[PDB]
């Protein structure tokens, strides 16, 4: 599911990222960040976030 290394780390949220992607899956995976608040990233089926 979730995978951390050195500093950004990669979910395999690509169900919920899928209904998102209909509404802005890749705005979606940027909300994670958006949760957070450090830095976020988005792939067209898989969303990332990228903690502290």
């Amino acid at each position: 599911e979730i995978l951390i290394e050195g500093n950004r780390t990669i979910i395999r949220n690509f169900r919920e990222l899928a209904k998102a992607v209909n509404r802005d899956e890749e705005f979606f995976a940027k909300y994670l960040l958006k949760e957070t608040g450090s830095a976020g990233n988005l792939e067209g089926g898989r969303l990332i976030l990228q903690r502290r």
